[PDB]
């Protein structure tokens, strides 16, 4: 679920997702269009593509388990696709926090007019 | 350029597209994800899959010629990469044309979040 990706990044990031990072660059949130716009950006990006070989589950509306057991997302469950979309949640929170000294006030809130015509691919 | 766009659904529909079509189903306006809502959002789901074609140039702000010639866009112009966007334009706004009889006003304004996880292929 994309509430449970929320509480990842305000964690690994101790930035307000809703506001940081829902908007930014040309992937995040939505879907994605053009080139990513940066680092974090990319991110984004990256999390797309994961959730686009998630076959099995809904990676947006269904929730998963994990656990935040030692200062890390520990992903569980017997379910594999859930397991798969919470791995593409856990890796993008992870990513946020190791480009975070990149991170540009600039592009949250990026209008998508502006992102490239040609889309990179996954 | 999106402005000639813009003029060639207007006068093909009569509708405002700026109000009517930019913020249409999952696919209208810059970007798209998901699965098309209705007949009219898979128009754009097409423009949008066109303008992945063109290599040679920028379809959002490179201006292209045409012409209104016999109540048709006319596309013409030496510049076959312009010319390619222009004929992705001129088919989008025929396929609003065509499908207006469907256009639901719940879809302008169409919240993404609803939109699918998984993206249709072009
Ligand atoms: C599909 C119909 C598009 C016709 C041209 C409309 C021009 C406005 O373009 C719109 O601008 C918005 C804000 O800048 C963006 O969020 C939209 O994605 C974009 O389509």
């Amino acid at each position: 679920h994309l509430l449970q990706f929320r509480k990842m990044i305000k964690k690994m990031t101790g930035k307000e997702p809703v506001v940081s990072y829902a908007f930014y660059g040309c992937y995040c949130g939505s879907g994605g269009r053009g080139k990513p716009k940066n680092a974090t950006d990319r991110c984004c990006f990256v999390h797309d593509c994961c959730y686009e070989k998630v076959t099995g589950c809904d990676p947006k509306w269904d929730d998963y388990t994990y656990s935040w057991k030692n200062g890390t997302i520990v992903c569980g469950g017997d379910d594999p696709c859930k397991k798969e979309v919470c791995e593409c949640d856990k890796a993008a929170a992870i990513c946020f926090r190791d480009n975070l000294k990149t991170y540009k006030k600039r592009y949250m809130a990026y209008p998508d007019i502006l992102c490239s015509s040609k889309s990179e691919k996954c």
